[PDB]
């Protein structure tokens, strides 16, 4: 129009704000990881379901005391004991293995010593208890660690390694989950040519494509790659429906500043009937990042055109597009992490607030982490967080190696 | 034996040194997330490879100053000029095309101001230009950004989205990186049922198995699922085998103490002919920890006999395996992150280092993180952290809420 210059904070609350949560669907439990649950889920069996022996040892009777003892059987792990045990009795016992009938104690190995065992020498028969027991003691009695009836995960727990393992351990291998983004992407400019291409006069191989949907894929959504589309309203329009029609997020690059071929926001606005949130952000880079939806048949479509300068491309993906598909993957805070970390070299401040790739690294002695801006060792490193420098004021024009900044985290530390 | 108390110092060292690296395969590079080079990457063409504008603009002699031109047409991306700028007269260029023969400077639209265009507004005919430009402003020439023959790429480099960008923006499609490592994973136990069982008398579900599975999974490595096998030498021997043939690594849990029926390290030694670096570790959870290898045919399996307590197999998985399956892809330093947090509760110390899950969290304030031992909305969280106690000493019995402690990262932050 041009489009008003949309200070960052309006730019990521207006995103997080009209960024709607996906719909749910059952899953297996296999499939969980970095899912949210869309339900609470309950234990219907007590864990442990028998009382279990927190040792090898033997299962005795506290009121006996210390002393010898006659060997009735071992508690098998697997099988339920049938016999009782009876003053001046023991029952051997291995972890995990049921308690028997008659002792109320474990008392393990370390404390005692064997007085007989069968001449084949593969049974034992008689120990010497050296210990008073204390009723309870080594012994896990019945939903000690969970109890039939309890809740073992809330609504809204965004999963790992050890909630899969839980569903698995309470035999809940079915559960609701909120649905993930499908995120399509695509390129456009007549000078942009496939990655599989040789050049040819005045072009150049299209890159962002690939560095956002690795970017998307990293965070474990499914993408759809719509390719390269040039500079004219017809083809970006079909591309665009294409996207629509496949997917629930639509990225661009290029095509989005004022350039006489810049074509994306006529389109989405004349002729896709989008309601453009913002058309520029008050940013460094990433002036002309433009963030739209689409509500059709009751469903909102989400479009980003981010500028298409790569570099400009990746970093408004991560500030934007990010918290987004986690907010559509249904997490409660959809927000990035934050650390503090030492600039690696002075920088001077640009009326915008900047943004840079760089490198996060601990030393063993210091508390804070350096944030090295994108060395033998550190070329072999990808980028793990995105450096978040203020605007300059009259106050603040410069800042000082060593002094502490906010980092944004975007990759594994 | 018991096996001696290998201290946790020595039995990581020895992960690490008696853990291959694996061989080496060709990729698609959209595979190539998290995978290493295996060789240096070079660039076969400049880019730009053309003189490319940096604005939307004019491409301008400097040496004729400011003052009004004739437009004597437009260079359009993706297309080489074929008319030369001469004195008097100027080109539009827009971000990203070529500059044309006889310019040598580009000026920005905004340091213009237009005098005429066709009759019908679709064409600039004269501009006024309204600054003095210096030779080259606002051109990349040819090779500023990658010169031919530039190694942009170096071995070792573990790729994140900006490198594949880099791979597809130098149209290297297909790069030598090193294997990924198969991992089979297995329970061990009479008393396991599977996740989809209902209980039976003396059974519980066997949840190591998924937990496993997925921390592996979760640092994208293919994993293969071996099931639950039985407490006896035979099972366990040839579910081992399956395991060597089918995968690089064998991760087994339980059965690895010395209990009446804990027969792993037998048949690893006996039967198998492993080689059992060590069978204990001075460590809290993980005492029983045994680690072994085994060369056949002159390739090296790795096999990690991890304790069956729940707690202890994923702290284990986490401190021992996960480590070695990044030094078999390749990772040249292959150690987890180590960061300094804050302690959120007291803690009385252990004689043994000890290891315990958390959730680090960032207040927008304090400089370091907290760490918070495994809250309405911490409820929500995965851990992300494994908080590393020292052990306790004659002088150092206790830590206090708010001291610093060591915190393995485990998850994304
Ligand atoms: N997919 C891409 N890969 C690599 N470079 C690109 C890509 N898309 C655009 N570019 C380059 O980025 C620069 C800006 O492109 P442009 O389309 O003008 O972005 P915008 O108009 O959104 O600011 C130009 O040099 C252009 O060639
Ligand atoms: N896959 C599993 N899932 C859940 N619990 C398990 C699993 N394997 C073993 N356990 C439990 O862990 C505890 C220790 O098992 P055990 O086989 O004695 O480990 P180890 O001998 O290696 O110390 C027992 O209570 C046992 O039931
Ligand atoms: C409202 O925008 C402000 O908060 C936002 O939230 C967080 C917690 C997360 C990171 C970052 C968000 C990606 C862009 C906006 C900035 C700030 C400008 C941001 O910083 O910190
Ligand atoms: C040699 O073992 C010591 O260093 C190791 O390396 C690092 C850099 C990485 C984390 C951790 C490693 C996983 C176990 C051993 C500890 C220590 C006991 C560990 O701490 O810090
Ligand atoms: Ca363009
Ligand atoms: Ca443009
Ligand atoms: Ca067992
Ligand atoms: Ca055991
Ligand atoms: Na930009
Ligand atoms: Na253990």
């Amino acid at each position: 129009s041009p489009f008003p210059l949309t200070s960052m904070d309006k730019a990521f609350i207006t995103v997080l704000e009209m960024t709607p949560v996906l719909g749910t669907e059952i899953i297996n439990y296999r499939d969980g990881m970095g899912r949210v649950l869309a339900q609470d889920v309950y234990a219907k069996d007590n864990l442990p379901p028998f009382p279990a022996s927190v040792k090898d040892g033997y299962a005795v009777r506290a009121a006996d005391g210390p002393g010898d003892r006659f060997i009735i059987g071992e508690s098998q792990a697997g099988e339920q004991p049938t016999q009782t045990v009876m003053p001046g009795q023991v029952m051997r016992v291995t972890t995990g293995a049921p308690i028997p009938c008659g002792a109320d104690a474990v008392v393990q190995v370390e404390d005692t010593e064997l007085i007989r065992e069968s001449d084949d020498g593969t049974e034992e028969l008689e120990v010497r208890i050296l210990v008073q027991a204390r009723p309870g003691q080594d012994i896990r009695p019945i939903g000690h660690d969970i109890k039939r009836g309890e809740c073992v995960l809330a609504k809204g727990t965004h999963m790992g390694p050890s909630e899969i393992g839980l569903l698995a351990t309470v035999g809940v291998t079915e559960v609701e989950v909120n649905k993930f983004p499908v995120v399509a992407v695509m390129s456009t400019g007549n000078e942009l040519l496939n990655p599989e291409d040789d050049l040819l006069p005045g072009k150049i191989r299209d890159s962002n494509r690939s560095t956002l949907l690795a970017t998307i894929q990293e965070h474990g959504y499914p993408t759809i790659n719509l390719g390269i589309v040039g500079d004219n309203p017809d083809d970006l329009l079909n591309a665009l429906n294409e996207g629509i029609s496949r997917a629930d997020v639509i990225i661009t690059s290029g095509g989005v500043s004022m350039g006489e071929k810049d074509y994306l926001k006529q389109v989405l606005d004349i002729d896709l009937h989008a309601q453009i949130h913002f058309g520029r952000v008050f940013m460094k880079p990433g002036l002309p990042t433009t963030f739209a939806t689409l509500d059709i048949d009751g469903v909102r479509k989400i479009i980003f055109a981010l500028p298409g300068n790569p570099v400009s491309a990746v970093v408004t993906c991560n500030l934007f597009v990010v918290p987004a598909l986690r907010k559509m993957q249904g997490i409660l805070d959809p927000r990035p992490t934050i650390i503090k970390a030492r600039l690696s070299c002075d920088v001077k401040l640009d009326p915008r607030p900047e943004y840079h790739r760089c490198i996060l690294t601990w030393h063993h002695q210091e508390p804070l982490p350096w944030a090295q801006s994108t060395s033998r060792l550190m070329s072999m490193r990808s980028a793990n967080g995105l450096l978040m420098l203020p605007p300059k004021t009259e106050q603040y024009v410069e800042l000082h190696k060593g002094e502490v900044v906010d980092v944004m985290v975007i990759g594994r530390l």
